[PDB]
DNA sequence: TCAGCGCATGG
DNA sequence: CCATGGCTGA
């Protein structure tokens, strides 16, 4: 299952192949416009390209990078905690990991695995992509 | 259930 | 000047 390319241009569309990165992106999007978030996301991933590196990071460094986005202190600790649990803890779904609620977990289930028909998002932009799928899904291949 | 985190941007 | 761009812990 490989997600199609929508006009909405969600960042999840290019991060489906890396569940960790996709979920990091969701956290960056927590009450934060992707207009400011996405650029900082690339600066972040360039510094911490994996969960093995992210868990071993010092949060004061990350919050420094997250400063212009707001929610910098809590996210930094969340990102580190989430990264550790993403590796250490045995999950079957990311919601069980700290910092990931329904939105992040619905993103994982639409993009990282094929459960998108079993997914009913409450998020705005996730509903739009989900709708754009249903109409065009048969014109592609999926079912 | 809900305060709280938090800075930018548009309204 | 307020409102909008998710989640935890309590
Ligand atoms: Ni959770």
């Amino acid at each position: 299952w490989t997600p199609p390319r929508s006009p909405f241009n969600l960042v999840q569309e290019i991060l489906f192949h890396d569940p960790w990165k996709l979920l990091i992106a969701t956290i960056f999007l927590n009450r934060t416009s992707g207009k400011m978030a996405i650029p900082v996301l690339w600066e972040f991933l360039e510094k911490y390209p994996s969960a093995e590196v992210a868990r071993a990071a010092d949060w004061r460094d990350v919050s420094e990078l997250l400063k212009p986005l707001g929610l910098y202190d809590l996210r930094a600790k969340t990102i580190i905690k989430f990264s550790d649990e993403y590796l250490t803890k045995q999950w079957r779904y990311p919601i069980e990991l700290h910092g990931i609620g329904k939105y992040g977990n619905d993103s994982y289930r639409i993009f990282c695995v094929n459960e998108w028909k079993q997914v009913h998002p409450e998020n705005h932009k996730l509903n739009k992509y989900h709708d754009w799928l249903w109409e065009n899904h048969e014109k592609l291949s999926l079912s």
